[PDB]
């Protein structure tokens, strides 16, 4: 890329964006997938990636992040420029009938958009303390990427999940302290993963709920308050991690001047929308009979690609070859 | 039976093992109703070995195998199957109800689901002016038990490499089997062919079938080499034709269906012109319709829980998540 006007670009790598991703190579365009997360997969990687899925066309019983995984293989082929840490902002035609699409890192460019933004972007869900926003450049994490940074430094986990607990195993031996802080006794986690907890050098401060950031320009203090007692705990730590759960809302999606009802993008059976070029399939997309269904996106992805190709490549037959009959 | 279910499906190919799974997801009574004494649709019969690049979340699966896999997904609510019948006529009766003749028997419906593709399947027949009489007979286009030929004397008309697996399959039980093809290189696998060759099977080629002999049974058959012309003469028990398979529309269009280029003709609930009769798969058409196996998975589920919504309005459009019905 760079300045590069890609043929099809797909807001949204859910499961229906990978599939849209995946036939955008069997049509030979060129492919982009821009995703809020760090990570593929939509609600199934987010949300639920350890339950069992029974109603995907040809799998009695699958895994949800098993079919992710399959689904970024299946891709795999064209390698599509996928673009991680992306939200897109604004999307407007320009003048020559390409697409300006912007995020919070750049400037993408498109013939053609497919939107499979599902229920909206993924944020990690935020911090509910007045203070806290000034703190995210600097020592507040949602992410924990490149975890070796913490590696002999005091830090906290906010939260009770499953996935609260699993950041925390992994931070006791690479940090020089690590706590974890719940409002209820009970973890919402597995039981050898609490006993895992439970028998580490990690403190578990329950129940209790996060009431201060103390710090000039960055984290310094945690203070901490009882639910039942109303007493108060201060801890000091180099680092602070949030993990309360992942939300997500169309957000500015609903100022790209679709046509939008309860939250869904409406699309005729060629997958358009009311602006020529932008097509949406998936949980996002709506029409009369609509089923949100995973077996059903996967049949509205192939039906935008092929009538998006033959919108942008005058050229091109909207049946495809055999995919049998191509390698 | 008398037994009106809710949803009869016409066509047993992907997108109907799958409509009927989703039927059972639904809680409805369910039927496939299917022309051939297999389930697979154009998978099963014109391609079983091939690999599928294009459905998703398989980045590499043989035709035979997602159909395997697609029958074991459905055996879970046992759909009522019934093999070896092709619809013929589909009517609304007074009150609302549909009335199915195969060439078996009647059945009834609340809801029918076509998910017929190209048409029903048949063997390609022999195209000889007697042959039809002897069908009830020796005259054989399916195999179900292979061991009903022992000890009788068996040709077998085809250069494909199902008719060369018939015959390898047959060299050890019968007491004589010939196979007959037009030309010399038969059109199948490079080693199957050898074992043809070292093997008890007798190789007429390249020959073509001009007479079956016979005052009710088939007792002789007469070949007729393709450059000399001379013609061969042979006594049999049994004749097995292995041609490949047909299909047509037929008696689709005959049913007042909304009908354009051989697709049925639906809307985004893929419901055809006539309230309670849908269609699912390559038979359907719309505007940016699209004849691939995904389009065709997910236009049976809403194809399912349109009709649901139509013969039971005491009852939602979406059902709740997957992981809650086991
Ligand atoms: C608990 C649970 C169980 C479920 N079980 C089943 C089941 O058994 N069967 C079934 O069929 N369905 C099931 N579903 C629903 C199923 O997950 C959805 O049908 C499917 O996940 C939607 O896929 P999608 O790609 O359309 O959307 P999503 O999975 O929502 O993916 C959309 C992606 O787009 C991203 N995005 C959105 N807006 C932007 C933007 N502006 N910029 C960048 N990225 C953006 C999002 O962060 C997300 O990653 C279940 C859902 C849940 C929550
Ligand atoms: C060689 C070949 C390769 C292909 N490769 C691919 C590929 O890689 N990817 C892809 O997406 N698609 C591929 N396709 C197309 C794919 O096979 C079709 O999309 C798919 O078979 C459609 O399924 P269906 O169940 O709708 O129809 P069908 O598979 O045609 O099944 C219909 C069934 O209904 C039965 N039937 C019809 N009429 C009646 C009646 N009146 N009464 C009773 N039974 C009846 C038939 O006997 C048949 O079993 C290929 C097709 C061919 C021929
Ligand atoms: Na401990
Ligand atoms: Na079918």
């Amino acid at each position: 890329e760079n300045q590069k006007v890609y043929d099809i670009t797909i807001i949204g790598g859910g499961p229906t964006g990978l599939f849209t991703a995946f036939y955008g190579g069997m049509r030979q365009a060129s492919v982009k997938i821009i995703e809020s997360l760090p990570q593929l997969g939509g609600q199934l990687s987010a949300l639920y990636p350890e339950k069992y899925i029974y109603d995907v066309a040809g799998f009695p019983k699958v895994r949800a992040q098993e079919l992710v995984d399959n689904l970024k293989e299946q891709m795999k082929k064209f390698d599509p420029t996928v673009c991680l840490e992306e939200a897109v902002d604004t999307l407007e035609k320009q003048a020559d009938g390409i697409f300006k699409l912007v995020t919070n890192k750049q400037t993408h460019y498109s013939k053609s958009v497919i939107i499979t933004a599902g229920n909206g972007a993924f944020q990690p869900r935020r911090l509910e303390l007045e203070g806290t926003a000034k703190y995210e450049k600097k020592n507040l994490h949602y992410f924990v990427d490149d975890m070796n940074k913490f590696a002999g430094k005091r830090v906290v986990v906010f939260g009770g999940g499953d996935s609260a607990v699993d950041w925390t195993m992994m931070l006791e031996p690479i940090a020089e302290k690590v706590t974890i802080v719940h409002r209820r006794d009970k973890f919402r986690a597995h039981e050898h993963s609490v006993e895992n907890l439970m028998n580490s050098r990690a403190e578990v401060s329950t129940p209790y709920v996060p009431v201060e950031l103390i710090g000039d320009d960055k984290i310094e203090q945690v203070v901490l308050q009882h639910v039942k007692t109303e007493e108060k705990v201060i801890i000091d730590v180099d680092d602070v991690i949030v993990n309360y759960g992942f939300v997500s809302s169309l957000g500015p999606i609903k100022n790209w001047g679709l046509d939008i009802q309860k939250n869904s993008i409406l699309v005729n059976s060629k997958m358009e929308t009311n602006i020529p070029g932008i097509y949406a399939a998936g949980d996002i997309c709506t029409y009369e009979g609509k089923v949100k269904l995973i077996a059903c996106g996967f049949g509205e992805a192939p039906t935008a690609v092929n009538n998006a190709k033959a919108y942008f490549d005058p050229n091109a037959k909207l049946q495809p070859m055999h995919s049998s009959s191509m390698f």
